[PDB]
C-alpha cells in the first residue's frame, strides 16, 4: 500500500480514530489535510506528520456548514493540487433513551455524522469528477451501522444512514472513477471508557472485568478492544486498492462483533 | 390475529398512497384510526371514507418535522380514542438529483420528513405507550432502498437506511415496556406518478418488466394491498417475536 | 384461508413441524404429516382429523431420493395436489470443529439440506404442472444468519437453506412458485426444560435470561405458535410479494 | 502486513484460476506455500513456478472430499514446512441445472467438494493451529453467490451460503486458540470459459456490460489479482479484528 503523490482529507482528525488514519495515510506517502473544528488541534497532528518527514496541513472546518466545507475542501485542493481521498469521520456520541432524547441533540447528531458526510462528499466530488480523475471516499461508520444498542438511537440512526449514502455514491461515482467504502470499527478503548467501566460496575453490581468482558466486549469473539491501528490499516488498504472492486462495501473491524 | 377491535392506530402521511391504504385496512380490521397528514383536508377525507364505511376515524393536521405539532397531534389521538396502540410512521417524498447537484436544502428536508418525523412521532407515541407499560406497536415504512441503493436518490436511500437503525434501537429499548418495532420495506409500487412515467419512458411492457421491475423475480408491481396486509399482520401479532425485524415486500427485489 | 389447498410438512411428528401441521389444517388445508416415524406422523394426522380437519401420516426418510419421490407422489395422488411444502428438521449434534465427526457432519447436512433439496425437487414436479404454482417454506433458524460455537454442522446447513430458497424464488417465479425461509429463535422444548435447572448448577431466571436468551430483547422464548402463525401468513399471502425472503421469529435475536 | 516471511500456507484447488493466483501471491509475499489439488501434476506445476521465481513451494495431491487424503495432505505441509499458518479453502466446480432437473448425484458432489472440503481441511488445519494455541488464518473462497442467488445454480449458491456459516462458527471457536476465519467473495471473474461465452451469446460489448456485469456499478470484470490482494491483506493482518467477516470483491455486485 503506497500513496505517494496522493492527496487526502480526513475530517474529525484532531484526535482518536481520525488522527490515526491521518497519520497512517501520511506515513504511506499521502499529502494529508487534517480537518477539524479546532485549527490548533488539526495543526498539532499536521505538525507531528511534518516532523516525521511526511506532508500535512491543518484545516479548520465546521463540517455541518456548507460554506465552511466548500471553502475548506477547495483550499486543500489549491494547496495540494487535488483531493484523491476523503475520509469522513465523526465520533460524537450523546446517549439517552428515545422518550427522553432531546430533538436538539438528535439534530446535532445527524448534522455532524451525516450532513458532514454529505457536504464533504459533495465538495470532494467537485474535484474528483473533474475529467473523471477519480477518487476514494470513505465514511467512518461503526458496528452500529449494522446493529443497534439501547440509548444510542441518534448515533445508530446516523451510522445506518451512512451506509445508504455510501452505497448510492458507489453507483453514481463509478462512471467518474470514484469509489466509496464504509469502515465500521468496534469498541475502541478510550479515556472515557476507562471511566465508564468502574461506574457501570458499581451501578450493575458486577466486577469491572465482567463489565469489560461481558457488557462491553461480550459480542466480540475474543474480549479484545478494537485499536485505532486496526482501523487505520483497513482504511489504508482501501485507500490504496488498485481497482474499484471493493466499492460500495462496508468493512467491520470489530473482533467478531456482528459478522457479515 | 389479525383483529384489532378496541385498538387505536395513528398513520402519518396517510392522506394518500401507501399510508392511506394502511389506514383503511387497519380500520377495516376494527382499529380506531387517526389519519395524520400535512394537509388537513386530505386527512379528513380518508377519515370520512372510513366513517362512512362503518369504521372509526379522525383526521389530524400534522407537520411531522415540527416537534410541537407532532406532540399535539399525537396527544389528540390519545384524547379522542383513549390510547395510542399502533404508530405507523409513513412518508413518501422523493427528490432526485445526483449527489454533486443535490441541494443541501433538499437534503435537510428529506431527512427531516423521513427520519426526524419518525423520531418525533415515535417519541410522542412512547409517552402514551410507556404509561403503565401498556405497550404498543411502532411500524416504520421503509423501502427496498432501506437495504439497497439506486443512483440519484442519495437523500431517500440515506433516510430509509437510517430508519432501520432507529427501529432496531426502539426494538431494544421498548421491550421492557411491551413496545415492539418493525420496518416494512415495499418494493416498486405503481403510483399515479409511475403511471405517467411508463408511456413517456422499447414499448411500455418492456419499460415495466426490464427497466422498472428488472430486479424482481416476476415483473409484478408491489401493491398497496401487499403492504397493508403485512402491516396488519405485524399490528396484530400475539407476541413480540417479530420486533426489530424488517419485512421486504418487493417480489424478490433484494432477498434477505 | 387454505380451503382446497394441500400441504406437506416434513419432520412433523413433533415440535415446530407438528404445530405447523395443526395450524395449516385448522386453516382448511389438507395436510400430509411426513416423518421417519409413521406412528408419530399418524398421531398428528389423527389429532387433526378428530378436530374436523383432513390429514394423513406418511413415513419418509427425507435423505432418500426414492422414499421422498414416492412419498410426495403418494400425497399428490391422495389429495390431488401439493400446494404447500414445509421442509422441517431439527436434529442437532454439537461438538467443536476439531472433534466434529465427519459422519455426524454428513448426517446433519443430509437431513437438513438434502432433505430440503429432495422434497423441493419432488414437489416442483407437481407445482410446475399447468403452472398451478405453490409455496415452499424452509424452516431455518437464527442460526441461518448468525453462528454459535459447537454448532458448525447446524449453522452451515441452516445458512445453506437460505441459498437454496433464494434460487428457488428466482426459478419458481415463472411457474407461480414462491419460496420463503422461517427462522425461529430459541424454542422451549421438554429438552430445554431439563437443561435449565442443570445448567443453573453446571439462578434459573439467569440461565433463561442471560445464557439462553441473552441476545433477545425481552428474554422470552419463541413459541411454536409464533412460528406456526408466521408460516400460515406466508402460506396464505395473496401474491408473490414476499418470495425469497426470510422471516426471523426470535424476539430480537439478530435483527435484519 | 502484508509480509509473510516465515509463514506457511496451504491453498486447495490451486492448480489454476483464483486458487493458483492466491498461491502465487502468498509465495511472493514470502510464505512457504503448499499447492493442494486433485491433480498432482497441476499442483506440482504451480509449485515449480513459485520455486523458479524465488519462492518456496511444494505440490500436494488431495481429494478434498476424502477425510484420509485431507489429513495426510495437511500433515505433509506441517512435515515439510514445520507448521500450517494459513489455510485457503478454494473450489470452483460449477454444475448448472434448474432444480427440477438437478441430479442428486451432482448435488452431493457439489456440496462435498465446496463445503465438506472446507470442513475437512479446516479440521485438519486446526490440529496444527491449535497446538499450543500457535494460531493461524483460515480463509474460505466464497462468491457473491454466498449472499445472492442466480437461477440454475441451486447447488453452488447453497454451498457458498453454507461456507459463511462454517466461517462464522470457526471465528467464534478459534479465537481462544488465536485462529481467525474469513470468507472472500469474488464477483464475476473473466475465465477462459467466460471468454468463450461472450462471443457465443447483440454486440460482444453488450454481452459483457449488460448480460454478465449488469449488476456491477462499472461493467468491469473482477480480476484474480483483486481476489489475491484481498486474501493477502487478510493473511497478514496484525490482529483478529477482521475475524468472521466476509469480503465482497465484486465491483458493486451486492453491497453490504
Amino acid at each position: 500500500s503506497n500513496l505517494n503523490g496522493k492527496t487526502a482529507v480526513v475530517t474529525g482528525a484532531a484526535s482518536g480514530i481520525g488522527k490515526e488514519i491521518a497519520l497512517e495515510l501520511a506515513k504511506a506517502g499521502a499529502a494529508v489535510a487534517i480537518a477539524d473544528l479546532n485549527q490548533d488541534g488539526a495543526n498539532a497532528v499536521a505538525d507531528e506528520i511534518n516532523k516525521a518527514g511526511g506532508k500535512a496541513i491543518g484545516v479548520a472546518m465546521d463540517v455541518t456548514n456548507e460554506e465552511a466545507v466548500n471553502t475548506g475542501i477547495d483550499k486543500v485542493a489549491e494547496a495540494f493540487g487535488s483531493v484523491d481521498i476523503l475520509v469522513s469521520n465523526a465520533g460524537i456520541q450523546i446517549v439517552n433513551p428515545i422518550e427522553n432524547y432531546s430533538f436538539a441533540d438528535w439534530k446535532k447528531m445527524q448534522a455532524i455524522h451525516v450532513d458532514g458526510a454529505f457536504l464533504t462528499t459533495k465538495a470532494a466530488l467537485k474535484h474528483m469528477y473533474k475529467d473523471d480523475r477519480g477518487g476514494v471516499v470513505i465514511y467512518m461508520g461503526s458496528v452500529h451501522s449494522h446493529e443497534a444498542s439501547p440509548l444510542k438511537s441518534a448515533y445508530v440512526t446516523a451510522k445506518h444512514g451512512l451506509l445508504g449514502l455510501a452505497r448510492v455514491l458507489a453507483k453514481e461515482g463509478a462512471k467518474h472513477n470514484v469509489r466509496s467504502h464504509v469502515v465500521c470499527p468496534g469498541f475502541v478503548r478510550t479515556p472515557l471508557v476507562d471511566k465508564q467501566i468502574p461506574e457501570q460496575a458499581k451501578e450493575l453490581g458486577i466486577s469491572e472485568e465482567e463489565v469489560i468482558k461481558k457488557v462491553m466486549l461480550g459480542n466480540t469473539v475474543d474480549g479484545v478492544f478494537t485499536t485505532v491501528q486496526d482501523v487505520a490499516q483497513t482504511v489504508l488498504f482501501l485507500s490504496a486498492f488498485p481497482s474499484a472492486a471493493l466499492t460500495g462495501q462496508s468493512f467491520i473491524v470489530s473482533h467478531g462483533w456482528f459478522m457479515q
